[PDB]
């Protein structure tokens, strides 16, 4: 089929860049301004393998260890991009409650989960090391990742990944 669709929640802790990230990856620049997510969602094509795309990305609002997990994001998604800043101490504790929370609901389903430490660029008040992020996804089986929302390339390749993981499970 020429075109498949797809479509893509990214969640997790509040001002991590869930947004940026989105948006570098859609528009092509960085947002240098931070106005809180209600939610957006973007349609994008994008190729992975000769494959091209029908991407539903669906950038939700923030949420932190006690929000409760939104049940419509818990139903046909075909992929989770749960993303925290390497900038925040606070941002990785809350994505694993969030990780938690989504397999619960999600049920035993072989959904794909893909970790994204963002805030990469940074390197001043990194508190976060990269192995660590590592550890966690691989503790998930789940695709990790660093980015940038400033470094576009950086973006393209988390959205690419999910694309990657999901076609995995799906053969
Ligand atoms: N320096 C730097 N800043 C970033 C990066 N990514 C995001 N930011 C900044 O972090 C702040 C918040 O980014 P958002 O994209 O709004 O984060 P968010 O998770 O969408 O925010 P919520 O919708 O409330 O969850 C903004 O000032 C962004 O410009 C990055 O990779 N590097
Ligand atoms: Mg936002």
């Amino acid at each position: 089929p020429q075109s498949k669709s797809r479509k893509i929640a990214i969640l997790g802790y509040r001002s991590v860049g869930k947004s940026s990230l989105t948006i570098q990856f859609v528009e092509g620049q960085f947002v240098d301004s931070y106005d809180p997510t209600i939610e957006n969602t973007f349609t994008k094509l994008i190729t992975v393998n000769g494959q091209e795309y029908h991407l539903q990305l669906v950038d939700t609002a923030g949420q932190d260890e006690y929000s409760i997990f939104p049940q419509t994001y818990s139903i046909d998604i075909n992929g989770y991009i749960l993303v925290y800043s390497v900038t925040s101490i606070k941002s990785f504790e809350v994505i694993k409650v969030i990780h938690g929370k989504l397999l619960d609901m999600v049920g035993k389903v072989q959904i794909p989960i893909m970790l994204v430490g963002n805030k990469k660029d940074l390197h001043m008040e990194r508190v976060i090391s990269y192995e660590e992020g590592k550890a966690l996804a691989e503790s998930w089986n789940a695709a990790f990742l660093e980015s940038s929302a400033k470094e576009n390339q950086t973006a393209v390749d988390v959205f690419r990944r999910i694309i990657l993981e999901a076609e995995k499970l799906e053969h």
